[PDB]
């Protein structure tokens, strides 16, 4: 493939469809979904912007990644904040689970981060653009399973406020990113990278589907 986004795309299309048929994922799916598991899901996410936007904000300048840096249309961190004090209440930092699949996740995060710049840019895809264009059908689902009150809360997280156009925002990220050079190592290792977060996420699916099934 010529663009790396289209790249990207093609080379993952594998590891997506394994994320869909993810027995946590697909229960999701098929609207079966607890309080307990969509919150083990809001920590899990909690723990992976954190640290996401932890290293964004350290290669900001980058040139390796400045050309997508969006931090105003993309954050997720605060959104998530506001959520997990609806969900686990006041008290969320104390009392939010951090388990070893995500910790796994948390670190690949740092590592790439901290001794491969060149590679952040497969995460922010990966979760970023796979949030923003899957965000709609997986909140629309959540809500109708979790019938939750109207406290106006605890799903902000699904909701990008910054960015008025989804799609017409899309093509302006995979635009900056096909604006990227690189050598066909460092590209080929930004492939490599984007399947790894998937193996991240459905490794994380697995193990949390574990924890509410005893
Ligand atoms: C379990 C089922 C899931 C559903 C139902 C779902 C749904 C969606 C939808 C509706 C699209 C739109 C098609 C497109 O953008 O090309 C999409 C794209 C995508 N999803 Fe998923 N998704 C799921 C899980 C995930 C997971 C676990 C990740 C990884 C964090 C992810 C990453 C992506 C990415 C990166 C794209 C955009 C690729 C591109 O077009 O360049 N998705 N997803």
């Amino acid at each position: 493939p010529q663009d790396l986004s289209e790249a990207l795309k093609e080379a993952t299309k594998e590891v997506h469809t394994q994320a869909e048929n993810a027995e946590f994922m697909r229960n999701f799916q098929k609207g079966q979904v607890t309080r307990d598991g969509f919150k083990l899901v809001m920590a899990s996410l909690y723990h992976i912007y954190v640290a996401l936007e932890e290293e964004i904000e350290r290669n900001k300048e980058s040139p390796v990644f400045a050309p997508v840096y969006f931090p105003e249309e993309l954050h997720r961190k605060a959104a998530l904040e506001q959520d997990l004090a609806f969900w686990y209440g006041p008290r969320w930092q104390e009392v939010i689970p951090y388990t070893p699949a995500m910790q796994r996740y948390v670190k690949r995060l740092h590592e790439v981060g901290r001794t491969e710049p060149e590679l952040l840019v497969a995460h922010a895809y990966t979760r970023y653009l796979g949030d923003l264009s899957g965000g709609q059908v997986l909140k629309k689902i959540a809500q109708k399973a979790l019938d939750l009150p109207s406290s106006g809360e605890g799903l902000a997280f699904f909701t990008f406020p910054n960015i008025a156009s989804a799609t017409k925002f899309k093509q302006l990220y995979e635009s900056r990113m096909n604006s990227l050079e690189m050598t066909p190592a460092v590209r080929q290792r930004v492939i490599e990278e984007a399947k790894t977060a998937f193996l991240l996420n459905i490794q994380l699916f697995e193990e949390l589907q574990e924890l509410l099934t005893h």
